């Protein structure tokens, strides 16, 4: 009813897919980042939502550790953490269902783009 879950500096995540026994009734996630934070991004977090949820907390940490105080849609997420830092967050399984993601605050891209060639 745990994981390890690592981040580095190529924006890469050790596991982008994580699975919860079905007899857990609380679930901890382990952050860590042993090496370098990607290139101006000052800090690393792990963050729980709803799959349609994910972009409206994404948009509004930006306007408001990136995440709006009191998020009713983050259902569970870290702390900040620093280059070779470590935290844990565990959740009461029970406010799950089911398609849901996870995802860094910190760390953002282009919502919306394309290509141009010539
Ligand atoms: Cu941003």
């Amino acid at each position: 009813c745990s994981v390890d879950i690592q981040g580095n500096d190529q924006m890469q995540f050790n596991t982008n897919a994580i699975t919860v026994d079905k007899s857990c009734k609380q679930f901890t996630v382990n952050l860590s980042h042993p090496g370098n934070l990607p290139k101006n991004v000052m800090g690393h977090n792990w963050v729980l939502s709803t799959a349609a949820d994910m972009q409206g907390v994404v948009t509004d940490g930006m306007a408001s550790d990136y995440l709006k105080p009191d998020d009713s849609r983050v259902i569970a997420h870290t702390k900040l953490i620093g280059s070779g830092e470590k935290d844990s967050v565990t959740f009461d399984v029970s406010k799950l269902k089911e398609q849901y993601m996870f995802f860094c605050a910190a760390a953002h891209a282009a919502a919306m783009k394309g290509t141009l060639t010539l």
